[PDB]
């Protein structure tokens, strides 16, 4: 028919579905009648969920709710960066950063935006000083304040509570999805039912016309929203809609995940998530309060669930045979089309790729953004629906080609796995992103270092969403710099001169921060 | 290899001397660089009309003031272009037609639409427009300009405060002058009068030197061809094929002069002007005391005789006395504007009429993309592949803009129009009616604030033609949505609070007709 969508149908109630009904509930608020359907599934362990600045201004903002509130009853913690742990050497998979030329074998990724300097990131100044050996110091700790505040697990925030520096969260996900659930049922009048679904009904037109539930209830409602996880009950049971298997790119399909009890007062709290290396994958390692959550993501192509149980558990010393334990076998990819017909996929029903850059939760509401922004009315405009699916695919692609090269480009060839990354092909526009980077040109270079726009306003960051920042913490923090240094550098004498200084203030911000802020463990103190 | 050391600029004409300027400017002190340019017959100051970012990204990156290049430049101010009888049938008349009540003109002003709750204010209009809530054409109501260009306002209070954005209108011999005297007396750029007579090219088909008729011969490292539509370097020594592109735009000439006019008796326009035509349109540029003019028209479609007649009979002119530029040009661009080192800037690289005052952007907007890519000797063929990339969107977009000016004008009057509507729109254009009518934006800006867009030139160029534009001119011309945005049925608060926004227009269109000195009066004080 024609007239506007009446009534939305969410079938999935985790973090996804919540967050959906969350942010339709909202977008949507009195003229559209919501429903959520949700069975109960076998609970599971707190594993760590981490994130990006923009959770905050582009989610809970739009919703209306303070950091402070959604914090304190999630028991969150902050993440200032990603710490990337034996990338660059050989050996087991242990939580103890090994030697690299004189020093810990790790470097950060960090939210923020390089500097400009005379129209060009401090990333190409530092890789002039570098190639003409004027310096020797890692990309990260030149041109970023944060590595130094990281290493003493630094508060992103003083006593006073004023910000010194970009940061995000580390919460378990089920408190969230709980604290979202009670918000949107609450709050913005969502129905939630407690059923399974047993059958999908579609029409003549491949639309489906309603759900009928195990209890014998019939759903019917306009625009269909799959957010079922990984089974994606609507969008490829029901609508038959292919899934496109990525593991060309991506060997990593599984994990084992548990959560570890923490003594915050003894150890402190480090303010980053842990990327560390393993022999057949990388273990992700996320600080929440008093715990924290830990899982080796590996490929099941290189190790067997046991060995990498074997593995996990003899990293951080627990009992392989008493330990809990989340054994997970993902679905990597995304789907052919995101969108079909009035069933749209939110969350892994629709894609899905490893934690390794903290996007899982970012994917949901960038897309429930572009859901609102392509939001159709009876008539179903095909138009609307291939905007959003081409902004899906490419949120998705771009992702993609951003988590392979951190395995390609990783300089261990010291197991099958290391090994067999390299063997892999980078898909063209990947390719096309090194050459450049290699000629010395940035990649997605910002249109402004001013982070504050950057993180304020989702338009401008989901264009520029991975920027020449990302590619450089990564590609140079695993070795891969430029053939040689941006050749405009050497028609500007002044500036290669005055930039001396830019590297100077981060110096002093770096020797300031370090001696005034708070640890984070003592932040957490006075706040939570 | 070594950087480059030496550049030579073959032609010196606007093209020729903003590339000398702005080289010499950004190389400053690193490179040594000749301008060739060969003495022959001078054409008529038909004038020239620019946009808001030839002082911020050209002029600004010269250290160049406003007020020092204009007033020796004897230029005038642009706040729009005025479209005038493109949707009535009729003869070539300076005179608009009358269409609903009204006469026949809509504007294309400078500046971005206003977000209302993230959406632009084009949308609550169309919802209004097409609900039966309002009559008024989409430029009065969403722009406070076109009331104040009505009544030749000035762009600035006496006082000097600007109230709008604007651009310039001026004699391009003039500015071509001005940057001639800059690069040689300031800059250091050598210039040498001759005329090219051989190009030496080497093995690897590069361009190894060029011959002169007194018999100098001038090597370079890198060369630059501004020496028009005859692209002596680019296409007849590098032989690369220019590609046409008449099967989107079917004007191919132009009948052009300039016209005494008496600003103390009729004031002057704020404002360029578009004049629909029987075959093509005539561009109207106010300067001081006198105007350019010049009607763009199609070869196949009418002959140079009937363009003259038409011509001067709309100005009232003397066919037999009035002085005429007759020029019959190519539409389309280089299959590469960059080849080997030899680098296409100017009507060298690509041309499209002058409908959108792109022509003198598309000189510094490609310097500015040959400084990004700026080479060493060894002409890394990365640089060169991505610097030709962003010539052929710069180009290609412009063109589809252009083109959907003809193709959605509602005129069957004449051969001409009528050709028009069987033309096919590029495929990315397509897709972006498809868009259009779906209710969505077409390139909607990352932000409202103008200040923000016109003052980052990476800003800018990146999202060059955006929504308030495809909208001014596609509405303008009576193209409009097939219903509002699905998503404003689900807004009610915002679509109530947007009168608020519409209204403020409506106040500003107010004092500023009230407040503001018309032009003429503006002018004898900046200038006399
Ligand atoms: N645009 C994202 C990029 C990003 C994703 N994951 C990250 C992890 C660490 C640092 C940056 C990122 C941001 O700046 O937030
Ligand atoms: N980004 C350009 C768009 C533009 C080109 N030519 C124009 C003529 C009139 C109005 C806008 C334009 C600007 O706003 O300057």
């Amino acid at each position: 028919m024609s007239g506007k969508i009446d009534k939305i149908l969410i079938v999935g109630g985790g973090t996804a579905g919540w967050m959906a009904a969350s942010y339709l509930g909202k977008a949507l608020q009195g003229t559209a009648d919501i429903t959520l359907l949700q069975a109960p599934d076998i609970p599971t362990l707190g594993v760590g969920e981490a994130t990006i600045p923009n959770l905050q201004t582009a989610f809970f903002d739009f919703l209306g709710i303070p950091e402070d509130e959604w914090m304190r009853e999630c028991n969150a913690s902050y993440k200032v960066a990603i710490k990337f742990i034996n990338w660059r050497t050989a050996g087991e998979g242990t939580s103890e950063a090994r030697e690299l030329d004189g020093g810990p074998d790790h470097f950060y990724h960090s939210f923020g935006l390089l500097k400009y300097h005379e129209q060009i990131p401090l990333s190409h100044y530092w890789f002039d000083r570098s190639y003409r050996g004027k310096t020797v110091e890692p990309f990260d700790y030149a041109c970023y304040k944060e590595p130094v505040i990281l290493d003493a697990n630094r508060s992103p925030r003083r006593l006073d509570g004023s910000k010194v520096t970009n940061y995000a969260w580390h919460f378990d996900a089920h408190l969230v999805a709980d604290f979202l659930r009670r918000f949107a049922t609450e709050k913005l009048g969502v129905r939630h039912v407690e059923d399974r679904v047993e059958h999908v009904q579609r029409d003549a037109n491949g639309n489906i016309e309603s759900v009928r539930t195990a209890t014998g209830r019939v759903f019917d409602a306009d625009l269909f929203v799959d957010c079922s996880g990984f089974r994606g009950l609507l969008i490829n049971k029901a609508m038959e809609e292919p899934f496109l298997d990525m593991s060309d790119h991506l060997l990593n399909d599984s994990a084992v995940a548990t959560q570890v009890p923490h003594d915050d007062d003894a150890n402190g709290v480090e303010p980053f998530t842990s990327a560390i290396a393993m022999k057949s994958g990388w273990t992700w390692k996320i600080p929440m309060l008093g715990r924290f959550g830990t899982g080796y993501v590996y490929s099941s192509r290189f190790a067997t669930e046991d060995e990498a149980v074997r593995e996990f558990c003899e990293m951080w010393h627990l009992d392989p045979e008493t330990q809990p334990l989340n054994r997970i076998r993902f679905r990597v990819g995304r789907n052919r089309r995101a969108w079909v017909g009035n069933c749209v996929s939110i969350g892994t029903s629709s894609c899905f790729v490893e934690p390794l850059e903290s996007t899982g939760i970012y994917f949901v509401y960038a897309a429930l953004y572009q859901l609102v922004k392509h939001f159709p009315d009876k008539s179903l405009n095909p138009v609307l629906t291939a905007r959003f699916n081409r902004e899906i695919e490419t949120m998705f692609d771009d992702t993609r080609d951003f988590i392979q090269a951190h395995f390609y480009f990783s300089p261990r060839t010291d197991t099958p796995f290391w090994r067999a990354n390299k063997e892999l092909r980078l898909a063209d526009g990947m390719q096309e992103k090194i050459d450049m980077y290699r000629a010395g040109m940035a990649i997605n270079a910002p249109a402004s270092d001013d982070a504050q726009l950057y993180y304020g306003n989702f338009e401008e960051e989901f264009r520029n969403f991975w920027n020449n920042s990302n590619y450089y913490c990564v590609l140079a923090g695993l070795g891969l710099v430029p053939d040689a240094p941006s050749p405009r550098l050497a028609h500007m004498p002044q500036a290669t001169e005055s930039v001396d200084e830019v590297f100077g203030a981060v110096k002093d911000r770096q020797r300031n921060l370090l001696e005034t802020l708070p640890s984070l463990h003592e932040f957490l103190r006075q706040q939570h």
